[PDB]
């Protein structure tokens, strides 16, 4: 159970450079950080 809070163009713009340790853009993005 989870779902990308924050916008498209954010998250893959911190998946991008690999920014996904970060929780600001995790918790809220997890599909596509958390990768659930």
């Amino acid at each position: 159970a989870c779902k990308d809070v924050f916008p498209a163009a954010t998250c893959r713009h911190a998946k991008s450079v690999g920014n996904c340790s970060s929780e600001k853009y995790k918790r809220n993005c997890a599909i596509t950080c958390g990768a659930c």
